[PDB]
């Protein structure tokens, strides 16, 4: 077959970015943070004064999106039109806009080739919502990482508190349920586990346990 792919799909703040990175490093494979692409698209829209409420306006922006990634240094660098926007795209505001633009079918379609371009040997670890169901349906290894909304909001609260940012549980939880609801209820490419995906309920599993479980499954399936 062509290059193998390990997909990691799941709700917001489920630890997909962390797990994807750890696996790609352990296996020495390529990585794809798909969510980062929707976030950069949303950011580009604000900069270029594109109406996020209009699918017609967003299609051109998506079709000609100039986004690139750089890593293998300890963290992922997201580049928009030649500028590092790694930090700028990690906010609730951008996340919200990314989820809104992601609901448009024509926009998602315009981004398919770009994502699928990431499949290269020796392999690709793809993190997102519809990686195992729409972007890479023939993936030999599909993982669906999940955890309760309450736990996922709690983990985010602690991450922001470490950095000294103002937050309160009620908002973070509401924000998370709001975004996940949209992603799971949209008519096209909704967040849903692939029939053949291994579901990892990590509410009470540590980071290292998840990594160990995900790697065992992939190695058995791939070899
Ligand atoms: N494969 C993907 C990755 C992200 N997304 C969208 O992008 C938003 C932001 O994703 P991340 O939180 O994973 O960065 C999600 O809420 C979702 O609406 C998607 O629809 N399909």
């Amino acid at each position: 077959a062509i290059a193998p792919v390990i997909t990691i799909d799941g709700p917001s703040g489920a630890g997909k970015g962390t797990l994807c990175k750890a696996m790609a490093e352990a296996l020495q494979w390529h990585l794809l943070d798909s969510g980062a692409i929707y976030r950069v698209l949303a950011l580009a829209a604000l900069h270029h004064h594109v109406d996020v409420a209009s699918e017609d306006a967003l299609v051109p922006l998506a079709s000609h999106l100039d986004v690139r990634f750089v890593s293998t240094n300890g963290n992922l660098e997201v580049i928009l039109e030649g500028e590092d926007v790694s930090g700028e795209i990690r906010t609730q505001e951008v996340a919200n806009a990314a989820s809104q633009v992601a609901a448009f079918p024509r926009v998602r379609e315009a981004l398919l080739r770009r994502q699928r371009a990431f499949r290269e040997l020796p392999g690709l670890i793809a993190d997102g919502r519809d990686m195992g169901t729409v972007v890479f349906p023939d993936a030999p290894v599909k993982i669906f990482l999940d955890a309760s909304s309450e736990e996922r909001a709690h983990r985010r609260m602690l991450q922001l508190q470490e950095k000294g940012f103002s937050v309160n549980f009620e908002r973070l939880l509401a924000e998370i349920k709001e975004r996940d609801d949209r992603d799971r209820n949209r008519a096209v490419a909704p967040l849903v586990p692939a029939a053949d995906a291994l579901v990892l309920d990590s509410t009470t599993l540590s980071i290292e346990q998840v990594i160990e479980k995900a790697l065992q499954y992939a190695r058995q399936k791939l070899a």
